[PDB]
């Protein structure tokens, strides 16, 4: 029997996607999840992952390509490749030249999830929910400490966001930008942050246990929808702040030592069907990269400007660049100071 090992982000697939693929193809799927680019990259660099498909962010895949940990996708086994948005392909091609290694899957932004009522109770009806001031200004965060604050456990994203907020290059190659103002601000914020974590904030926003989080858009929209279906009265929203925000593109890639490559190609082409991936978007509240699928996704997802943002909001989004070894070391050490204490 055929078996296929997949390592994807958590909360990133419809409930029935895998079961439908199994019953159509007869392949048994082993499906596991992660919430951290650093965890996946560490697996890729330490040895065999034991997976046939993994899903890094494109900015991390750029770094991973030069280690040789992926093999190029045979485009002749991906006929539905045509369905992909060419403009998104061109953006991902900045990380994966000529799109040789990566199939764009979902994309979104790193912004602010928050409890509408709690934030307005603490900072007033005019709470600056359209601005990184909400969480990155120490006076505001000290007051939101009362109802719970979480940051992503995602150092490249947090530092780029802080740097942009401070008016620096989000991808500054100036070491002092990291050790000076970025670390200073983050250390001022630190005593107000309940935890650093990239998946617990979903149920904690849904449950009312935290009131504001740095989070990924569709994760926050999932939390909003979980509160709605529980009818617990918790109102969660998501903000792409006025100063801009990081955009990311999560992409399927094939490890160089993948065991069941024919089956992996069958799954990638399954995900390229417009009806298959639109249905995923319906359940996970993320924009997919499939331009033929967009009319098939539900109106409540397609028309949400925090999921499919319009041109003027997209014009304010930035993306990660790969840093040299000095900056990587400086950023990692500063993250360590921030996250342990
Ligand atoms: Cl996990
Ligand atoms: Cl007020
Ligand atoms: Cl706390």
């Amino acid at each position: 029997q055929k078996t296929l090992h997949i390592y994807n982000w958590s909360d990133y697939i419809a409930p029935d996607t895998v079961a439908n693929f199994e019953k159509e193809t007869g392949i048994k799927v082993v499906y596991d999840v992660f919430d951290s680019n650093e965890v996946l990259e560490g697996k890729l660099m330490a040895g065999s992952t034991g997976f046939d498909l993994v899903v890094p962010s494109a900015s991390f895949l750029e770094r991973q390509l030069t280690a040789g940990v992926f093999q190029p996708l045979d485009k002749s086994k991906l006929p539905e490749w045509k369905n992909l948005d060419p403009e998104l392909l061109k953006l991902v091609a900045k990380h994966d030249p000529d799109n040789k290694f990566a199939m764009p899957y979902m994309w979104a932004t790193t912004g602010i999830g928050y409890n509408v009522d709690k934030v307005k109770a603490v900072l007033g009806e005019n709470a600056p929910v359209d601005s990184w001031d909400l969480i990155l200004k120490p006076e505001n965060l000290e007051k939101l400490k009362s109802c719970g604050v979480s940051f992503l456990d995602a150092p490249e994203e947090v530092f780029a966001t802080v740097l942009n907020y401070l008016g620096k290059d989000p991808n500054s190659t100036k070491a002092d930008d990291y050790t000076g103002p970025a670390t200073d601000l983050l250390l001022k914020l630190r005593p107000n942050i309940r935890y650093f974590h990239s998946s617990q904030y979903i149920n904690d926003l849904a449950n009312g246990d935290i009131c504001v989080a740095i989070g990924w858009a569709g994760d926050v929209w999932q939390a909003s929808n979980r509160a709605k279906e529980a009818k617990n009265g918790v109102n969660v929203s998501f903000s792409i702040p006025k100063e801009g925000a990081m955009a990311f593109f999560d992409v399927f890639a094939m490890p160089a030592d993948a065991k069941n490559k024919d089956e992996a190609y069958q799954f990638l082409n399954y995900l390229l069907r417009p009806d298959v991936v639109a249905h995923i978007s319906d359940h996970v509240f993320y924009a997919n990269a499939n331009k033929a699928a967009t009319p098939l996704v539900s109106a409540e997802v397609r028309e949400n400007p925090g999921i499919y943002p319009p041109a003027d909001v997209r014009a304010k989004l930035f993306t990660l660049k790969v840093q040299d070894p000095k900056i990587d070391r400086v950023r990692t050490r500063a993250w360590t100071k921030v996250k342990s204490g």
